[PDB]
């Protein structure tokens, strides 16, 4: 099934929603188009338009709240949207950063509705969208240089990871006598700027992420339990051909989609040893 030319300026994510057959895309035009993709055809549906500067990413909310889809981008600002009563609307604004955001996440929908924020200005900010309407974030100081990306861990005690241009990958927690979210570990293990960085949801002991960087690896961090250390395992013993931009986690399997600069995906499954391999 393929979309042709859904833009003209280059495209730079393409989320499915919660029953994975309602599309979205963003790219440099500054908009986003919603799509409706069958066996082997689609349907515009929508274009959204605000966003000043090139649009970088989207994420899909848990349908429990309404149908939302929240963008980000070079513009330093996110935007949510609604499609109530069959038509798209920018409901929420949120701009506390200086520089372009580049990755925005709804947290679980147990936690409501929360957005996970992270920019180029190395802060990373959490929002929910009070009884009334307006935003009261949390806004930390995450990463020297940059924050490229952030995911948050599956439910139970709120964790999220987020991965700065200063190579390094960190997880937090959310803690009471602070009111905010405190570093709970700082992961070494890149030598250059990590572009993303994925929680996977597998429900196992084990926990698992997956932090992708512009020095051509892919590493997978892994926890036994609370007691255990985050260990080190690269993706392959060879450096990639080109950067590695994205990962992606499967909701079951645990199996990994790798988005390289040779504009190639690759993917992975985890093995009696531990190690990866192709799926």
């Amino acid at each position: 099934v393929v979309i042709a030319n859904a833009h003209n300026e280059l495209i730079h994510d393409a989320v499915l929603d919660y029953y994975g057959k309602r599309l979205a895309t963003c790219s440099s035009d500054k908009t986003i188009k919603i799509f409706e993709v069958e066996g082997e055809t689609h349907k515009l549906i929508d274009t959204l338009t605000g966003h000043e500067g090139p649009v970088w990413r989207v994420d899909w909310a848990h349908p429990k709240f309404g149908t939302i889809l929240a963008s980000c981008s070079y513009d330093g600002k996110v935007l949510i949207w609604k499609e109530e009563n069959g038509r798209w609307s920018q409901i929420a604004v949120h701009a506390v950063h200086s520089a372009s955001v580049n990755s925005v996440q709804w947290a679980p929908h147990e936690y409501g509705p929360l957005l996970l924020v992270a920019s180029s200005d190395g802060k990373v900010s959490v929002v929910e969208f009070k009884e009334n309407g307006t935003t009261s974030p949390i806004i930390i100081d995450a990463h020297a240089i940059g924050v490229n990306s952030a995911s948050w861990a599956p439910a139970t005690s709120r964790k999220f990871v987020t991965g700065g241009a200063d190579n390094l990958v960190k997880i937090w927690k959310y803690n009471s006598d602070a009111q905010t979210y405190v570093l709970e570990s700082t992961l070494e293990g890149h030598s250059d700027w990590v572009r993303d960085v994925a929680w996977s949801p597998t429900v196992l002991l084990r926990s698992y992420l997956a932090s992708v960087s512009q020095d051509r690896t892919c590493i997978i961090w892994t926890q036994d339990n609370e007691q255990g250390p985050w260990k080190k395992t690269l993706l392959k013993e060879e450096k990639f051909p080109d950067v590695l931009w994205r990962a992606s986690w499967s909701l079951s399997g645990n199996v990994l989609a790798l988005s390289g600069g040779d504009n190639k995906v690759t993917l992975w499954k985890e093995n009696l040893e531990g190690k990866w391999e192709p799926a």
